[PDB]
């Protein structure tokens, strides 16, 4: 298996897909999204891998995105899937029962609180219940078949607050907030516990990374990142973590770091072809060849 990125921003949104082999090192190059977009989320279903949401960013346009595409990676080939009800740039997305849950995002000047689930073997979206809160660069995360939305943007003020929607009972309840403040962290599910790295509290860009352990309801932090990063794209691969680029206040970052929770320690591990925010990010097979 290979970690995926798909998208980004570099000074424009991108088209790239590439695939990094934590063994080998290598990066694979393979076939370009069909639309450039950045600010975009990546899950993994079936064995497809899913680009939902961002915005083309483009030396003619600015358009939000609606968009849901599949990449195959027996194929090497992207298919359009039934778009989103809404455009949400700054998405995030958690998958539950082989479904796709989109959360939050932004269209234009509006800052969605509205949440929509994707059947793929339906090809249909049909929304569920809102969030309490409108947040864009929202992390999400599923632990235990139960969807968690972190942090993100309300359109004035940035979050440090948490919700966990239940999807057969079909409502939003807030949890316990975080320690710090983030919009456009990366957030995952690791061994037992969600993970919220990085992001920007209104001032700086974070290294900072806590942790939710749902037992206790309580975020606790950890080991920080070696670079302060927002809008980065973060996995999980053979039980460590990997973020990758981000923006730091000044640049777009290609480093990628690695988070082994046996050590509690962060390092850096390679380099992207090219720097760039605003990736989705995503593990599954490695494409035939």
């Amino acid at each position: 298996r290979l970690i995926y990125t798909a998208g980004g921003y570099f000074r424009q949104s991108l088209s790239y897909l590439e695939a990094y082999n934590p063994s080998d090192g290598t990066w694979l190059r393979l076939a370009d999204l069909q639309v450039p977009r950045s600010g975009l989320a990546g899950c993994v279903v079936g064995g497809l891998l899913y680009a939902v949401g961002g915005r083309n960013n483009s030396p003619d346009g600015n358009t939000d995105s609606s968009a849901l595409d599949c990449y195959n990676p027996m194929t090497n080939q992207w298919s359009p899937c039934a778009p989103m009800s809404v455009p949400r740039n700054r998405i995030g997305v958690g998958v539950i029962d082989g479904h796709i849950y989109a959360v939050g995002g932004s269209h234009g000047c509006i800052h969605h609180n509205s949440v929509e689930r994707y059947e793929p073997e339906r090809d249909e979206w049909h929304l569920v219940a809102p969030m309490l809160t409108r947040r864009i660069g929202v992390g999400v995360a599923v632990l235990n078949r139960l969807l968690y939305a972190v942090g993100g943007f309300d359109g004035t003020n940035r979050l440090n607050s948490a919700e966990c929607y239940y999807p057969e009972r079909n409502e939003w309840r807030m949890i316990t907030a975080m320690n710090t403040i983030r919009s456009g962290a990366g957030v995952c599910v690791l061994h037992n516990c969600i993970y919220a790295a990085g992001g920007y509290d209104g001032q700086d860009q974070l290294n900072s990374v806590e942790r939710y352990d749902v037992a206790t309801a309580t975020w606790t932090f950890v080991a920080p990142m070696k670079h302060r990063r927002s809008a980065l794209g973060i996995t999980v691969h053979q039980g460590r973590i990997y973020v990758l680029g981000g923006y730091d206040g000044h640049t777009f970052l290609d480093s990628v770091e690695c988070y082994d929770p046996d050590t509690d320690t962060w390092s850096e591990v390679t380099r992207m072809t090219s720097g760039r925010s605003g990736v989705g990010v995503a593990v599954t097979m490695e494409p035939s060849r």
